[PDB]
C-alpha cells in the first residue's frame, strides 16, 4: 500500500515542495516512476503539507494531470509516487526548442501542447478543482510530447522571479494572476481560464520572455488597477511571433475583464483541438 521494498532509486531528478524527487525503477525492470520523499530535516509543517498534498493529488485523475499511481505513507519516511515524465519541466524544454522553420517543434505541435493544458484543466474545472498556478513551469512533459500539469510550489529558486513576494503575505504568481486574484486573493476557474491564456501565449514564446517582462512587479499590479477602472488602459500581453491573430483573439478573451465573457476550458479545447487548425 505500495509496497516501499518494490522502489529502486537510481537518480535525483530535483529538489522537491517538501523534500526530494527521485526516479525510480519498479521490478513489479525499467518500468519508471518520479518518487518524492519527505525531506529528512522536514518540520511538523512540512509533513502536514506533504500529507495534504497526497490527498489532493488522490483526487487528480486524467491524461493531462500528474497522477499518483501510488503512496509510501504507513511508515516513516513519508513517500509519494507519480508517473515519471521523461523531459522534465515544460518551461525548460520548450526553451531550448526553436519554432520549426517555415531541437526543433512545429506550431501544429505548439496547438497540441497547449490542447492538452486545455484538456487537463478541463478536467480540473469538472471537480471545481482551482489550480491557482497555472504556468509551463508547473507542467511536465512525458513524450510523445505529452503533458502532465502539476504544482511544484512557489519556492525554487529557479522560477523566483515568478512570483511577488511580501514579507507576512501569499506568495503570487502575479505576471499570471487574473486582475481579480491580485486586487481581491480571488482565484476561480475563470482566473485558471485567465492563467491558461498566460500559459498559452508562454507557450507560443516557446517560453523564451517572461509575461510583461519589461514591466516591474509593482506596474503589473497597477496593471490589475487598470482593468478594475475599466478605462481602457489595462494592457495586454503581445502576440508572440509564432501565435496568429485568430488564436492571439483566445488568449484576448481569456484576459476579458468579466470572468463569465472568458472562454470555459472546454471551448479552449475545441479550439487548440480542431479551430487551430483550420
Ligand atoms: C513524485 C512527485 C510528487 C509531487 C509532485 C508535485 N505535486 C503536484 O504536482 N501536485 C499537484 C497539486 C495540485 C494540482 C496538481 F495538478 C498537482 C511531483 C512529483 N513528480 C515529479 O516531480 C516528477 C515526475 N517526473 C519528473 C521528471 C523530472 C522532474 C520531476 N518529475
Amino acid at each position: 500500500d505500495f509496497p516501499r521494498s518494490r522502489l529502486r532509486f537510481k537518480e535525483k531528478l530535483g529538489e522537491g515542495q517538501f523534500g526530494e524527487v527521485h526516479l525510480c525503477e519498479v521490478d513489479s525492470h525499467p518500468l519508471l516512476v518520479a518518487v518524492k520523499i519527505l525531506r529528512p530535516d522536514a518540520t511538523k509543517n512540512a509533513r502536514n503539507d506533504f500529507l495534504k498534498e497526497v490527498k489532493i493529488m488522490s483526487r487528480l485523475k486524467d491524461p493531462n494531470i500528474i497522477r499518483l499511481l501510488g503512496v509510501c505513507v504507513q511508515d516513516d519516511p513519508l513517500c509519494m509516487i507519480t508517473d515519471y515524465m521523461e523531459n522534465g519541466d515544460l518551461n525548460q524544454f520548450l526553451s531550448a526548442h526553436q519554432l520549426e522553420d517555415k531541437p526543433t517543434i512545429s506550431y501544429p505541435m505548439l496547438l497540441h501542447v497547449a490542447a492538452q493544458i486545455a484538456s487537463g484543466m478541463r478536467y480540473l474545472a469538472t471537480l471545481n478543482f482551482v489550480h491557482r498556478d497555472l504556468a509551463t513551469r508547473n507542467c511536465l512533459v512525458g513524450e510523445n510530447f505529452t503533458i502532465k500539469i502539476a504544482d511544484f510550489g512557489m519556492s525554487r529558486n529557479l522560477y523566483a522571479g515568478d512570483y511577488y513576494r511580501v514579507q507576512g503575505r501569499a506568495v503570487l504568481p502575479i505576471r499570471w494572476m487574473a486582475w481579480e486574484c491580485i486586487l481581491m486573493g480571488k482565484f476561480t476557474t475563470a482566473s485558471d481560464v485567465w492563467a491558461f491564456g498566460v500559459t498559452l501565449w508562454e507557450v507560443l514564446m516557446l517560453c523564451r520572455a517572461q509575461p510583461f517582462g519589461q514591466l516591474t512587479d509593482e506596474q503589473v499590479i497597477e496593471n490589475a488597477g487598470e482593468f478594475f477602472r475599466d478605462q481602457g488602459r489595462q494592457v495586454y500581453l503581445s502576440r508572440p511571433p509564432a501565435c496568429p491573430q485568430g488564436l492571439y483573439e483566445l488568449m484576448l478573451r481569456c484576459w476579458s475583464r468579466e470572468s463569465e465573457q472568458r472562454p470555459p476550458f472546454s471551448q479552449l479545447h475545441r479550439f487548440l483541438a480542431e479551430d487551430a487548425l483550420n
